[PDB]
């Protein structure tokens, strides 16, 4: 459970990630409505989402881009440092090894665990391939805050629970699969299915809308 | 631009998701509240939302779920074929491929390409990597609906042009650039950090309202 609810939540990073941008073309000054437009929500469900966290900008002024990018860039908690594992050193673990942009935002990779012997020693950017049966011992040791999954479904839920009794803080999941773990734990789901199904949805719309409405 | 919102199109293959395991589950029928209980969205949303496309469930029993599930299937175009390629077939571009349940929602990957010549001729599920050189001219005899880019940023811009000029009617785009597409071209852009953000702003909550309150 969470103080602001899951729906704005979800929003914030998208803000934060439109300003950046507004930053890096030098645009000085945003209104509600402006981001309202690029963002596809209502300009008072926008000032509704930032009123939780305080008065950037006020009066018929928008806000300062830099500062309200600033303030999400805190809001998001990306001024702090995450200790991250991946456990999967196949296509899908070394992929997100390579989003190397995350370590900018305070994620640190330390680690990333294989079943596989083949792989044991294998240096993935700055990091070892080690054997997941040590990465209990190796969870405490170095204060790893998030579990990165990127194995297939089979036998994830085992691994969930090894991260969990652990001391895991959180889960990040790229698995079809929805796995248990205590209420304490952030458990994040990646669904691309959800991002690609949108592409169909598009492509099929106008053709819908003869049949339905 | 599209007919329904984007907010809430980008909800539907959330609730397509959760009326499936529902589904697969035996679970008959299942009213609003239980759901958005299930799901943490309002229950009135989800009521909305559905509203855009018609009178699925009614006053006292809630919804069936195998009806709207596959009203949901229909909607999102899910009830047809897409032939798919990805260009890039390096770590992201081979996990991509091996999202294999895409191929029973209906996406058929025909073709991989990259500009890696180490990499021509690789065999992955059914598919060769090809040289992207070819790749125009695979789109045409092919019938391409949608490509995946999965190759490095620098040079997004020009494949994406190559594909366009070739007829494909929508990129979905790993890359954070903004991609210039016509506008009758569907772009979707996956935006991962979208996701691990709320992990860290979820971390990093109660620090944050100590703070502030
Ligand atoms: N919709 C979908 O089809 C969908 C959704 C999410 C993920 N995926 C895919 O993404 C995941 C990984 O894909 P990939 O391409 O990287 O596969 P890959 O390239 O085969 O890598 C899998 C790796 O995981 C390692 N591994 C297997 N079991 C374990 C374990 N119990 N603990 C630690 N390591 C293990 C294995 O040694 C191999 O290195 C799988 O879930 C796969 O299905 C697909
Ligand atoms: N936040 C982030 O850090 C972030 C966001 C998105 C993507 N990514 C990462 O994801 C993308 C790909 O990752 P990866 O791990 O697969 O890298 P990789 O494993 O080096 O694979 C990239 C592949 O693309 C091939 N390639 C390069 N240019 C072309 C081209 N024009 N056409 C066809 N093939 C080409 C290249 O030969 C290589 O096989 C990159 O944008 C990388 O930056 C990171």
């Amino acid at each position: 459970k969470t103080i602001v609810s899951m729906a704005v939540i979800r929003r914030l990073p998208r803000y934060h990630r439109y300003l950046e941008e507004l930053l890096k073309n030098d645009v000085k000054r945003i209104s509600s409505r402006e981001l309202s437009e690029k963002m596809g929500v209502t300009a008072s469900q926008i000032r509704q989402d930032l009123n939780n966290f305080g008065g950037f900008g006020q009066q018929g002024y928008g806000y300062n881009v830099e500062e309200l990018y600033n303030n999400l860039t805190k809001i998001l908690g990306l001024d702090k440092t995450y200790n991250t594992i991946i456990i999967g050193a196949g296509n899908l673990g070394q992929a997100i090894a390579n989003y190397t942009s995350f370590e900018k935002s305070g994620f640190n990779l330390k680690g990333i665990f294989d079943i596989n012997p083949r792989l044991f020693g294998l240096k993935i950017r700055d990091v070892e391939v080690m054997d997941v049966e040590t990465v209990e011992d190796f969870i405490a040791r170095n204060k790893i805050d998030i579990g990165i999954l990127c194995i297939p479904k089979d036998n994830a839920q085992y691994t969930a629970d090894r991260l969990v009794r652990a001391g895991i803080k959180a889960i990040w999941n790229f698995l079809p699969i929805d796995l248990k773990v205590p209420d304490d734990v952030i458990l994040e789901n990646v669904h691309l299915s959800d991002s690609l199904f949108t592409v169909s949805y598009r492509l099929n719309e106008e053709e819908l809308f003869k049949k339905l409405k």
